[PDB]
C-alpha cells in the first residue's frame, strides 16, 4: 500500500513496468495502463493469470475470479475483470481523483533518458514527479552500466599498465575519469573488492585508488548501487522573514569576511538563500565566514564530491577550532584531520550519500551545479534545517548524464536550484574574481554572467588566442588533435616559461597525447573545476556541442591566475576570446 505519485491518493496498487515500481491509484493505474506500453501491475500480490503454465501479465486481459486472477481463457464463470470502468482494481477504490492529464508522468516513465527533453521535462514537472523522475532516471542510469561487459587482466605489461580481455555480445565503457571501475580478485567460491579504479588507452593505463600487485584474472565492473525511494521535496517550501531567525550574529567580526555581513543577514532573513560564485569569487571563504558570522550555530557542510567537502574541510582548518568540526566517512582517502562520523560535532563535513539523519542551525550545500534532484531530495530528508544555503554557479559544469545524446542541457535544467538562479535570479552573487588576469574576466562577465563580474587583478598582457582548425582524429570515444599539440610544442620552444603550464582539453585522449609529446600535466575541463593554475594551455581539439559548451569553455579558462593559451577550433567562441591574437607558424 502507498501513495499515487500524480494524486496523492492511497492505493494498493504499483506499476511493474515502471522500473521504480511507483504506486498508482486505480484512475491514474487505469490512465497509466491504456495510454502506454505498461500492463503488468503489482499490488499486494502481481496482477498476473494464476493458471498453470499461461503467460498474460496484461492487466487489460485479466479477471479476479475467486480471490485468484485468470486471463479470458482460463477465468471462471463467476469473475470481474480486473481493468474496467476508468479503474484497475485494488484496496481504497472509492478514494482517487486522478488528474486532467497523465501525459508527463507517462513520459518520465518511458522515455530513455537520451533525449534533453527529458531532463527538462524531469526538471519542470509537478515536484512528486520531479522526485519519480530523479529515481527513475538514476536506476535507467545504475541499469545501463550492467549493459557493459566485464573487463579482465589477460596481461600484466609493468605497472600503471595492464592488458584487458572484454566480456563478449556486450559493449565495452568509455575510458575516461566519468567511468570509475571496480576490480576483483578470483577467490575459492567467490569475490572480494580490491579498491576503485580509472583506465585510459595505452594495452591500458589505469590510476588505482590502491596501490596492489594486481595478476592475471583479476576482473573490472563498474561498480552500480541500489538507488533509495525519494520522499523529500528537492527544495523545502521557501519562507522570507522580517528578521534574521534563530541565529545570533557576531558583534565583532574580522576585515577578511566584512564583504559578506549582507549576504549572512540575508542568509538569516529567509528559509533557503541561493550563492552564484563564479570562479576565484570565494564561495569557500563565504561558507567559512557564515560560521564567525554565527558563532553558536551548528553548520553542516555538504556537497555531493569528497573533493568538495574537503575543500570546506581544509579553508575551515585555517578559521575554526579544529576540536569543533567533525569528517563524516561511511565504512576512498578524504580529509583526515577532524574526528571521524561525530554526527553531535558544532560543524559536520559530509557528501550528501553519507549524511546521518539530525538536524542543523545551516546547511551549506556547495557546488551546486554538480547536484541532480536526487541529491537535493536527499539533502532535504536527512537535514532538517532553519536555514539551507545553495552555493555553486549555474555557468559552470554539471553532473554528467552518461545517458545523454539528443540536445544540450541548459543550466536551468541541472537541477531545482540552478533553475531558481537562472529563471527568477541568485539570492546572492560575489561580482569579484581574484584569480584570473582581467582579459579572461572581462571575456567570461560577458559570456555567461551578464557583465556583473568584475576583475580584480589587472591585465596579466599573457593571455593569447589561436585560431587553428588542424586535424581531428577519432578514437573508440575520444578526439584528438594533433596539429593544435604540434603548435603548442612550437610555442613552448619560443616561450619555454609556459613549462610550467598546465594542459588542458575537452578530451582525455588528446590530453594523453599531450603528456605524451609536451610533459605539461593534464586535465579535462571537467577534472580541473574547482582547480586553479598559473599558466593554463587550452586546445579546444574539435567544434563539437561537447567543445563549444559555454559552461565547459567558462570552466577551461577560468583555471589561470596568470596566463593562458587557447588554441580554438571554434570561430565563435576565438572571436569571444578578449585575448591578443597569434597567428599560424
Ligand atoms: C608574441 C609571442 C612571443 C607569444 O607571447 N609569440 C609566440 O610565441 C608565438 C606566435 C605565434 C605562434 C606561436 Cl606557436 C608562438
Ligand atoms: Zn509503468
Ligand atoms: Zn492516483
Ligand atoms: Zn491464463
Amino acid at each position: 500500500v502507498g501513495a499515487c505519485v500524480l494524486c496523492n491518493s492511497q492505493t494498493s496498487l504499483r506499476c511493474g513496468a515502471c522500473i521504480r515500481r511507483p504506486f498508482l491509484c486505480c484512475k491514474c493505474c487505469y490512465d497509466h495502463v491504456i495510454s502506454t506500453s505498461h500492463k503488468l501491475v503489482l499490488s499486494v500480490n502481481p496482477y498476473v493469470c494464476n493458471a498453470p503454465g499461461c503467460d498474460v501479465t496484461d492487466v487489460t486481459q485479466l479477471y479476479l475470479g475467486g480471490m485468484s486472477y485468470y486471463c479470458k481463457s482460463h477465468k471462471p464463470p463467476i469473475s470481474f475483470p480486473l481493468c474496467a470502468n476508468g479503474q484497475v482494481f485494488g484496496l481504497y477504490k472509492n478514494t482517487c481523483v486522478g488528474s486532467d492529464n497523465v501525459t508527463d508522468f507517462n513520459a518520465i516513465a518511458t522515455c530513455d533518458w537520451t533525449n534533453a527533453g527529458d531532463y527538462i521535462l524531469a526538471n519542470t514537472c509537478t515536484e512528486r514527479l520531479k522526485l519519480f523522475a530523479a529515481e527513475t532516471l538514476k536506476a535507467t542510469e545504475e541499469t545501463f552500466k550492467l549493459s557493459y561487459g566485464i573487463a579482465t587482466v589477460r596481461e600484466v605489461l609493468s605497472d600503471r599498465e595492464l592488458h584487458l580481455s572484454w566480456e563478449v555480445g556486450k559493449p565495452r565503457p568509455p575510458l575516461n575519469r566519468n567511468y570509475v571501475f571496480t576490480g576483483y580478485r578470483v577467490t575459492k567460491n567467490s569475490k572480494v573488492q580490491i579498491g576503485e579504479y580509472t583506465f585510459e588507452k595505452g594495452a591500458v593505463v589505469y590510476r588505482g585508488t590502491t596501490t596492489y600487485k594486481l595478476n592475471v584474472g583479476d576482473y573490472f565492473v563498474l561498480t552500480s548501487h541500489t538507488v533509495m525511494p525519494l520522499s523529500a521535496p528537492t527544495l523545502v517550501p521557501q519562507e522570507h522573514y522580517v528578521r534574521i531567525t534563530g541565529l545570533y550574529p557576531t558583534l565583532n567580526i574580522s576585515d577578511e569576511f566584512s564583504s559578506n555581513v549582507a549576504n549572512y543577514q540575508k542568509v538569516g532573513m529567509q528559509k533557503y538563500s541561493t550563492l552564484q560564485g563564479p570562479p576565484g569569487t570565494g564561495k569557500s571563504h563565504f561558507a567559512i565566514g557564515l560560521a564567525l558570522y554565527y558563532p553558536s550555530a551548528r553548520i553542516v557542510y555538504t556537497a555531493c564530491s569528497h573533493a568538495a567537502v574537503d575543500a570546506l574541510c581544509e579553508k575551515a582548518l585555517k578559521y575554526l577550532p579544529i576540536d569543533k568540526c567533525s569528517r563524516i566517512i561511511p565504512a576512498v582517502e578524504c580529509f583526515d584531520k577532524f574526528k571521524v562520523n561525530s554526527t553531535l560535532e558544532q560543524y559536520v563535513f559530509c557528501t550528501v550519500n553519507a549524511l546521518p539523519e539530525t538536524t542543523a542551525d545551516i546547511v551549506v550545500f556547495d557546488e551546486i551545479s554538480m547536484a541532480t534532484n536526487y541529491d537535493l531530495s536527499v539533502v532535504n530528508a536527512r537535514l532538517r534545517a532553519k536555514h539551507y544555503v545553495y552555493i555553486g554557479d549555474p555557468a559552470q559544469l554539471p553532473a554528467p548524464r552518461t545517458l545523454l545524446t539528443k540536445g544540450t542541457l541548459e543550466p536551468e535544467y541541472f537541477n531545482s536550484v540552478c533553475r531558481l538562479m537562472k529563471t527568477i535570479g541568485p539570492d546572492m552573487f560575489l561580482g569579484t574574481c581574484r584569480r584570473c588576469p582581467a582579459e579572461i574576466v572581462d571575456t567570461v562577465s560577458a559570456l555567461v554572467y551578464d557583465n556583473k563580474l568584475k576583475a580584480h587583478k589587472d591585465k596579466s598582457a599573457q593571455c593569447f588566442k589561436m585560431f587553428y582548425k588542424g586535424v581531428i582524429t577519432h578514437d573508440v570515444s575520444s578526439a584528438i588533435n594533433r596539429p593544435q599539440i604540434g603548435v603548442v610544442r612550437e610555442f613552448l620552444t619560443r616561450n619555454p616559461a609556459w613549462r610550467k603550464a598546465v594542459f588542458i582539453s575537452p578530451y582525455n585522449s588528446q590530453n594523453a597525447v599531450a603528456s605524451k609529446i609536451l610533459g605539461l600535466p593534464t586535465q579535462t575541463v571537467d577534472s580541473s573545476q574547482g582547480s586553479e593554475y598559473d599558466y593554463v594551455i587550452f586546445t579546444q581539439t574539435t567544434e563539437t556541442a561537447h567543445s563549444c559548451n559555454v559552461n565547459r569553455f567558462n570552466v577551461a579558462i577560468t583555471r589561470a591566475k596568470v596566463g593562458i593559451l587557447c588554441i580554438m577550433s571554434d570561430r565563435d567562441l576565438y572571436d569571444k576570446l578578449q585575448f591578443t591574437s597569434l597567428e599560424i607558424p
